[PDB]
């Protein structure tokens, strides 16, 4: 597939359970769900090596991985991570996360190009499953 574009959101849903998994308290979990709404993601795809930047209003980040080569990141919540991707089928990749230090919920993160020219994100904590729907601009 290719996930190289400009994607821009169209539905964000159960984010603010995934934060709350996370700690974060009632008023800026609302915060960040308004955030969210707002979120840009940027993808430069090379065979299995992926350039993402993934930005807000205020906010932007930026995810540098080669397939099956683990890198380090963070959390949703801003913890220090290591992770790795791997292939789920042609069209969809899951990255597993360890935390550098101390414990905390168990977190991954995949995404997938649907046949409709949708791009889907999902981000977990423990049991409950944050997903988002972008389409390219
Ligand atoms: C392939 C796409 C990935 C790994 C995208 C991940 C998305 C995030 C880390 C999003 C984070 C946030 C917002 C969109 C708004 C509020 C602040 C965050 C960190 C919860």
């Amino acid at each position: 597939p290719n996930f190289s574009g400009n994607w821009k959101i169209i539905r964000s849903e159960n984010f603010e359970e995934l934060l709350k998994v996370l700690g974060v308290n009632v008023m800026l979990r609302k915060i960040a769900v308004a955030a969210a709404s707002k979120q840009a993601v940027e993808i430069k795809q090379e065979g299995d090596t992926f350039y993402i930047k993934v930005s807000t209003t205020v906010y932007t980040t930026e995810i540098n991985f080669k397939v099956g080569e683990e890198f380090e990141e963070q959390t949703v919540d801003g913890r220090p991570c290591k992770s790795l991707v791997k292939w789920e089928s042609e069209n969809k990749m899951v990255c597993e996360q360890k935390l550098l230090k101390g414990e905390g919920p168990k977190t991954s993160w995949t995404k997938e190009l649907t046949n409709d020219g949708e791009l889907i994100e999902t981000m977990t904590a423990d049991d409950v499953v944050c997903t988002q729907v972008f389409v390219r601009e």
